[PDB]
Parts: structure tokens; C-alpha cells; sequence
């Protein structure tokens, strides 16, 4: 509909120029339908055009998948959000660990766990010694501190009853089940061709590997693909397999509140109206990477239909941000190879979905 084109082309067009996005894909859901478009370049140097089948870097989106898969275990009975950490690593025997849930790790508010695993962290026993050495700045369920690794640990444990690897228990039990069948954590040699380049200060560079990359930020996927995640989320009802239906459901439970925000699993949720401002300002990294105090919700409330939902997510040469108001069968994807400014993404997302509803 020339509506979604307009509305569309109006916002997109300002946004590559401004920012100077080399490539960029965006998805509109609408009643129940994906809407495609496509802009520049994936690979500048071999002159290789964004289209539909092109791999965008998700970088930290990724801890949607992760939130979900969490969610599955849940319904599965594997793990529970009650279940302390050492209960599915007893090695993790120093006293801070005691009273910090998968809860905590899976909605970073376990006391302060940093951003980022340091670089010198490769092994097992590395990430055991990590862990170990790590002091708490706050007491559990007190701060929220957005945290790979946080979120990372919670993905690593959730899937240890399963005895599956995390990858292979994410293709297993959320791509295969929802067709995403051009979404990687590792990207295959036949797929290569498609995989766009992303650009840091000019440089083509790829994520490089890191601990607990693929459960914090380390999923690729094309616009497609996306476009289905966003699909599942909004509907969960829609989806066959009963613990993966329930786990969607679970990641967007709210169980913490700061500001007008509330965290779930992966998934970050405001009441439907938002206040524009809020949200755009919001995902500003001063206020996104802030330590904030938390309120529990006791106990969390179920999903929300009236609720905007969404992640922004970044490698160093990947920016994507993903939203969508279950209320109103809406959604948008916007997956690009440069890490722009959250604000202007959220801001760009606002405007088109603002028209549409
Ligand atoms: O290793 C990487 O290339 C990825 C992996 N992405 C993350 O870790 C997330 C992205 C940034 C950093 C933490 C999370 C974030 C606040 C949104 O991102 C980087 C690293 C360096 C510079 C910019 C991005």
C-alpha cells in the first residue's frame, strides 16, 4: 500500500543520508503481512546491493533469541527463573553468588556484572575464574546494569539440562520451529556470498569472536527472516509447538520497572501509548548502559498486548533495531552495516509506526 511506501520512504530516505548508512533493509508488519525495502550497499568494495537474502550482523538483538530460548527451557521444565546460579554451575562457589538467581542474570540485575567479558576471558576455566573474582556492587535484584555478561551466563546455564549446545539448541528448538532458515550464529561457507560487510569509521570489519558472543550478540540474519521473528513475537498464539509459544509469552512478562520501562527476557516493554520522547531518548546509551535502581514486579505481569516492545542491538560495524505493538498487529525491522545513533533509529521506528496505527 502506497501508505506504507510513502510513510516509509519519507522517514528511511533522510536517515541513510544523515547518518550515511551504506546499506540498509527495513520490514513493515501490517495486518498480518511483511513489506519489504531495501537501500545501498552491502559490500561496498565489491559493489554487492542490500536485497531481501543479505545478512545483517543482529549484534545485540541476538539477546532476544537468547531470552526466548530461556523461555522455552522454562516451559520445557528444564530451568526455572527461581533456580539459584549454582544450581547448574556448583564449581561457582564464592560467597557473592549466593542469593543470585537465573532471574537476576537473565535481566541484569544480579549486582553489577560488566558490560562487556574482558578480552583475556577465552576458556571455561577462564569464565569459572571470571565469575569467581567478580564483585557485586549492588545486592541482587536491587540495580539493573544491561550486561553481556549477564544475559550471556543466563543462556549459557538455561541450556545445560537440555545437554545441547546453545547453538544447536537455538536451531533446534526457535529457528527450525519458526522457518528461520537463513538465521546463523556461525554463517556457513554457502552462505558467505550474502553476508554484508559492516563499516566502522570506514573499515569493512565482521564481529570478531568473543566468550559468550553467541548468547549476547552474535546471531546474523536476513530482513526475511527478521521479519518472521517479529511475526512469532506479536502472535505467539499462531505457533504450533506449545513450550516455544510459552516461551515467547515468558520473554515478554514484565519483571522489573525502571522509569517507564520494563525488562523482560531479551525483550524491553513500555505501556502502548508511549511517550515518544521517552523512548527515543531512552535508547540513548547514556540512559540505555546506565546502572538504574529497579522495582520488582510481584509477581511479573504477563504479556501485555497494549505495550510497545522492541531492542536495539550493535556490532562494532552493525546497527538494527527491532519493534512492535502487539495490540495493533505492527511491527517494524530496521537492519543496517553501520552502528547509528539509537535515538535516530527509535526515532525513525516511532514516526513509521505512528502513521500506521
Ligand atoms: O564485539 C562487538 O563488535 C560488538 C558486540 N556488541 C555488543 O557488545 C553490544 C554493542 C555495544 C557494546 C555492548 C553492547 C552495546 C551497547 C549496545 O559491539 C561493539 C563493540 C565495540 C563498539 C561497538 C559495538
Amino acid at each position: 500500500p502506497q501508505q506504507i511506501n510513502d510513510i516509509v520512504h519519507r522517514t528511511i530516505t533522510p536517515l541513510i543520508e544523515q547518518q550515511k548508512i551504506p546499506g540498509m533493509a527495513v520490514a513493515v508488519i501490517y495486518q498480518g503481512k511483511p513489506y519489504y525495502f531495501t537501500w545501498g550497499y552491502a559490500d561496498i568494495a565489491k559493489k554487492q546491493p542490500v536485497t531481501q537474502q543479505t545478512l545483517f550482523e543482529l549484534g545485540s538483538v541476538s539477546k532476544t533469541f537468547t531470552g526466548v530460548l530461556g523461555g522455552d527451557a522454562i516451559a520445557r521444565g528444564e530451568i526455572k527463573l527461581s533456580d539459584p546460579t549454582t544450581k547448574y554451575w556448583p564449581e561457582l562457589t564464592a560467597k557473592q553468588w549466593n542469593g543470585i538467581t537465573l532471574l537476576h542474570l537473565a535481566t541484569y540485575t544480579a549486582g553489577g556484572l560488566p558490560l562487556q567479558v574482558p578480552d583475556e576471558v577465552k576458556s571455561s576455566s577462564d569464565l569459572l575464574r571470571f565469575y569467581q573474582n567478580w564483585q557485586p556492587a549492588w545486592a541482587p535484584g536491587t540495580q539493573r546494569l544491561y550486561a553481556n555478561s549477564s544475559i550471556g551466563l543466563f543462556g549459557a546455564l538455561a541450556v545445560k539440562p537440555s545437554g545441547l549446545s546453545f547453538e544447536q539448541a537455538m536451531q533446534t528448538r526457535v529457528f527450525q520451529p519458526l522457518k528461520l532458515n537463513h538465521t546463523w550464529i556461525n554463517v556457513p561457507p554457502a552462505e558467505e556470498k550474502n553476508y554484508a560487510w559492516g563499516y566502522r569509521e570506514g573499515k569493512a570489519v565482521h564481529v570478531s569472536p568473543g566468550a559468550l558472543d553467541a548468547e549476547a550478540y552474535g546471531v546474523k540474519s536476513t530482513i526475511e527472516d527478521m521479519a518472521r521473528w517479529v511475526q512469532s513475537n506479536l502472535k505467539p498464539l499462531d505457533i504450533n509447538e506449545k513450550t516455544l509459544q510459552q516461551g515467547i509469552q515468558l520473554a515478554q512478562s514484565r519483571y522489573w520497572q525502571t522509569g517507564d520501562m520494563y525488562q523482560g527476557l531479551g525483550w524491553e516493554m513500555l505501556d502502548w501509548p508511549v511517550n515518544p520522547d521517552s523512548i527515543i531518548n531512552g535508547s540513548d546509551n547514556k540512559i540505555a548502559l546506565a546502572a538504574r535502581p529497579v522495582k520488582a514486579i510481584t509477581p511479573p505481569t504477563p504479556a501485555v498486548r497494549a505495550s510497545w516492545v522492541h531492542k536495539t542491538g550493535a556490532t562494532g560495524g552493525f546497527g538494527s533495531y527491532v519493534a512492535f505493538i502487539p495490540e495493533k498487529e505492527l511491527g517494524i525491522v530496521m537492519l543496517a552495516n553501520k552502528n547509528y545513533p539509537n535515538p535516530a533509529r527509535v526515532d525513525a521506528a516511532w514516526q513509521i509506526l505512528n502513521a500506521l496505527q
